[PDB]
Parts: structure tokens; sequence; C-alpha cells
């Protein structure tokens, strides 16, 4: 399994808007949820994007794909830009273990992250 993330780099103008697109390729698991995340420029620590406002997210579980779509972009927004697909797996399918382990659930279940590479944002000044 693995997470394509495009556009792996991305410059826009202030005032418009970006849509990240992230598929789970090579799975032999579901998509059961997603999260999104960014580092803002000139720093170093990653936080959380809350779904809502300028943020707005589509998800098809049925080809496994995710995007975000960020309206209204100012140049603040600049950083990088990360998806990730969540999911399920047994403790010895070792087939499913590679990415992040997120927690795990009595009777064997193991919670799994998959991150997309990045996407690199530069908005520029009004």
């Amino acid at each position: 399994a693995w997470v394509d993330q495009t556009p792996r780099t991305a410059t826009k103008e202030t005032g418009e808007s970006l849509t990240i697109n992230c598929v789970l390729r090579d799975a032999s698991f579901e998509l059961k949820d997603t999260g999104w995340y960014r580092t803002k420029l000139g720093s170093t620590n990653e936080q959380s994007i809350s779904i809502g406002g300028r943020y707005v997210e589509t998800v098809n579980k049925g080809s496994k794909s995710f995007s975000l779509r960020i309206s209204d972009l100012r140049v603040e927004d600049s950083g990088t830009y990360k998806c990730q697909a969540f999911y399920v797996f047994f403790a010895e399918d070792v087939g499913s273990n590679k990415g992040a382990i997120i927690g795990l659930m009595v009777g064997g279940v193991v919670i799994g992250g998959e991150k997309g590479a990045g996407t690199a944002l530069t908005v520029k000044a009004a």
C-alpha cells in the first residue's frame, strides 16, 4: 500500500484556491477514515486541519480516494500539507503493517495510517 498525493508542489495567488488529491494505492484493505495536516512555512511542528469553513473534504471510499480544497488562500497558508488514509488490519497480517500504528483494539485489530508524500504550497502576496 502507499498513498499517492498530488500535486507535490503548488504556487497560487492570494485569493485563489488549492485542491490536493490523495488515493490509497495498491492496498488490500479498505479506506476507513481520513486526516489532513499542515506545517506552516518556517515551522517544524505539524498541526491537524479541522474540516469546515475554508477547508472542504471530498471522500470516495469506493475508489479509496479523497481530496481537500482550500479556498481564499493567503500568504500565511504557505507550507506543507499532508493527507493520511486510516485503515485496520489484524496483528499478524504482515502485508498490511508498513504504515504508522495509530491504536490497538481488543480482538487483535490494529489501526493503521498511511501518509502522502506532501504538497509544498507557496501563496504569493496580493
